[PDB]
């Protein structure tokens, strides 16, 4: 599923991110904006040989079992096609456990060199929320 951006916004302010570890909700839609481009889909390589996974890229080096990442763990306990969904829950459960690991949102690449520091608000403009 492609997902609108105040879509986005209003699903994951459902599930709880608008300010889960002190990130405000457009963090969030900007980090799964440069992530994903809002598609569950999405599925990238890392030069690792893990793989990131959905809205918000999570990989299977830690988070998620995918069978093909020799070494890794899966701390969501969940497999990876389940972040592929069209319902964001699991990806939304999982990336609470990565936020809270220490880094905050800087485990997302992404989100530190593209998203850290900016109006980030402006993710959330204009959606009813
Ligand atoms: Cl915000
Ligand atoms: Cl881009
Ligand atoms: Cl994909
Ligand atoms: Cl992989
Ligand atoms: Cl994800
Ligand atoms: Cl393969
Ligand atoms: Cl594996
Ligand atoms: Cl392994
Ligand atoms: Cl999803
Ligand atoms: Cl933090
Ligand atoms: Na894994």
């Amino acid at each position: 599923k492609v997902f609108g951006r105040c879509e986005l916004a209003a699903a994951m302010k459902r599930h709880g991110l608008d300010n889960y570890r002190g990130y405000s909700l457009g963090n969030w839609v900007c980090a799964a904006k440069f992530e994903s481009n809002f598609n569950t889909q999405a599925t990238n390589r890392n030069t690792d040989g893990s793989t990131d996974y959905g809205i918000l890229q999570i990989n299977s080096r830690w988070w998620c079992n995918d069978g093909r990442t020799p070494g890794s763990r899966n701390l969501c306990n969940i497999p990876c096609s389940a972040l592929l969904s069209s319902d964001i829950t699991a990806s939304v459960n999982c990336a609470k456990k990565i936020v809270s690991d220490g880094n905050g949102m800087n485990a997302w690449v992404a989100w530190r060199n593209r998203c850290k520091g900016t109006d980030v608000q402006a993710w959330i403009r204009g959606c009813r929320l």
